[PDB]
């Protein structure tokens, strides 16, 4: 009862243009688009364009009976067409789900694009009844996570947390809560709604607007990134873009190995103790997460991935600079603000 | 700085007859080989060639293997992966995927023992739970005792993580004799330690093979066929919960106070599965078994008959009790 699924070799991508888009639409309930631009003059890149489609084919396979659909957009042949759904990243999958269009930001790899379909499918809230699931709720520290105190699912203030919950899906979870015995341990006021740093047991409230649902939205731009962030195969790519004048501050850690963990411990308490300057955000990468990555990161960094490591990466050209090693919760915290320029 | 390795095109599968394996061994470090639908079988050889790729300075080759060598290498499955590393053959029990085997081969290149030398090194291994772990506190690696638990080490590698300490700090905190070796079940704290008897070696082997079984596990990826291929009955007990969600979380915590109250039950053995571990095997899940798996779940599967009874929760203020999951999973007999 284990049956990895394995290529049908039946195409399911659809090639879509402009002439068939509108009937594409309302086959699938949730549509994911592969916009890609025609393979270059040389056979260099077209072998890389087939696996991509390989990929897709497979996720297609796999969810072809959740209702949802895959396509191809060329363009260069249907950027006509391509404008008009919101397909402007180039060499970007997106997500089409009702009204939403959601840019995929994550591993091109069949296990994360199928993880991430699955996170679109579900809803965009869940909801918060008993304090045995509120406990569970707050041992969820690894990600931002938002939650509100509202009177019913049939309220306005629900309708704009959930508006803006679509916005953001599947990447930043939203929660919300009619229990006034849950609202009562986490302060919360009717239509108030809790913001939680990654990593923080202690949350902010977003202030009240008329137009609250675009206030939540600026306020998580405002707050997405964290003293402390955990680089996700889903959302890989957008983290790695959010850099600070152009560096990354990039700490290695196996949470599953003793060493690693002890050190990430360390970044838990370092990520408390400068909680007031953002300039300071630390994106912890797990190697045991990108097992693909740590033969390039080890030789382009020049470091063992089996110790915990920390340094600051250049976004541009890729050059690094790594502390020399285990270090102490102040004593990391400088030798962070001693690289400055 | 981020690049993902995308393919070369350039093959770096060895075709191993036999009259290659002699020096190819001798070539890589480690080597790892594909004991082999038409076209399903040079497709499986493309996650082959993108670890081959990824791991080329890593001193790791792939090959392809003719039924002359698998008599001498030792390979039998029908479809399997075996990896050499020098006197040791590890049979791949995993995702056959370029996720998991480039991960399973990083571990099998780890050394097979891990020192813990602090007490903040002490602590974060026993924040460790979701595997099975042993404690050695030896002097050093020229101690007769430590070669006894090395030895029985790469026997279980990379699957079973052994640790050792040379610090007396460390082994105090354990309460840990010297040559005193500690066993921890999955998901228990305390440990049971390991009888320290005339020849120590297989006697570890002995006890890890007699406890492979814990409580509860959790599939993981890289060893996805080495448990549910553990089995009594052709049954098992199989748990679904998101750890990442807070209902799963929350049916989770049951499943850990389950594994802590129930070792008297030799039958109680229930597999927990993070559906978000294994996003390719949830549609099949939910089609073979008829549950969603947003939601957390438990029941027992029959492999001999592909038959499936789950709990039939409606909500989450369904979710049973510590008791009424052991006394529920008691009563399926036949």
């Amino acid at each position: 009862g284990l049956d990895f699924p394995e290529y049908d070799g039946v195409d399911r991508v659809i090639n879509v243009n402009a002439k068939n888009y509108k009937n594409v639409f309302k086959k699938y309930e949730v549509l994911a688009l592969l916009y890609h631009e025609p393979p270059e003059d040389d056979k260099a890149s077209q072998r890389q364009f087939e696996m991509e489609e390989l990929i897709l084919e497979l996720a297609a396979q796999v969810l072809e009976d959740k209702g949802v659909g895959f396509g191809l957009v060329d363009s260069e042949k249907d950027a006509a067409v391509a404008k008009k759904l919101g397909l402007t990243e180039v060499d970007s999958m997106y997500v089409f789900k009702g009204d939403e269009v959601i840019e995929y930001d994550g591993e091109f790899s069949a296990d994360t694009i199928v993880e991430f379909l699955l996170d679109v499918l579900e809803d965009p809230v869940e909801l918060i009844e008993g304090e045995r699931e509120l406990q569970a709720f707050e041992n969820i520290e690894d990600e931002i996570k938002l939650i509100g105190y509202f009177k019913s699912k049939d309220s306005e203030h629900y309708k704009a947390f959930e508006d803006a919950a679509e916005e953001f899906h599947p990447y930043i979870p939203f929660f919300a809560t009619f229990d006034s015995k849950v609202a009562k341990k986490l302060t919360l006021k009717l239509n108030e709604i809790d913001f939680y740093e990654a990593f923080m047991e202690e949350p902010v409230t977003i202030p009240d607007k008329p137009n609250e649902e675009e206030e939540i939205v600026n306020f998580v731009e405002e707050h997405r990134r964290s003293t402390l962030r955990k680089l996700k195969p889903e959302s890989m790519y957008e983290t790695w873009e959010d850099d600070m004048d152009g560096i990354h501050i990039v700490a290695f850690a196996e949470e599953a190995d003793p060493d690693g963990f002890e050190f990430l411990e360390t970044l838990k308490a370092v990520a408390q103790d400068n909680t007031e300057n953002p300039d300071l955000s630390i994106i912890w990468i797990d190697p045991d997460d990108f097992p693909l990555l740590v033969p390039y990161w080890e030789k382009t960094f020049d470091i063992d991935l089996s110790a915990p490591q920390i340094g600051v990466v250049n976004v541009t050209d890729a050059d690094s600079v790594w502390m020399e090693m285990l270090p102490s919760a102040e004593e990391l915290e400088d030798w962070l603000e001693d690289v400055l320029e």
